[PDB]
């Protein structure tokens, strides 16, 4: 599987940036690793 | 796969903790689902 983080900027080291995410009905970054 | 959120509130009741994160230089909850 892929452990995915929603930030609210760009994605870290060594993570893939796997489209986007909502939070707070705003865009986000998700960010897969 | 699972999508998690460093929320400043804490989880929502259909997601869990998964330890902590940092945002804004405070600690907060880690929430995935």
């Amino acid at each position: 599987d892929l452990v995915c983080y929603c930030r609210t900027r760009g994605c870290k080291r060594r993570e893939r940036m796997n489209g986007t995410c909502r939070k707070g009905h705003l865009m986000h970054t998700l960010c897969c690793r």
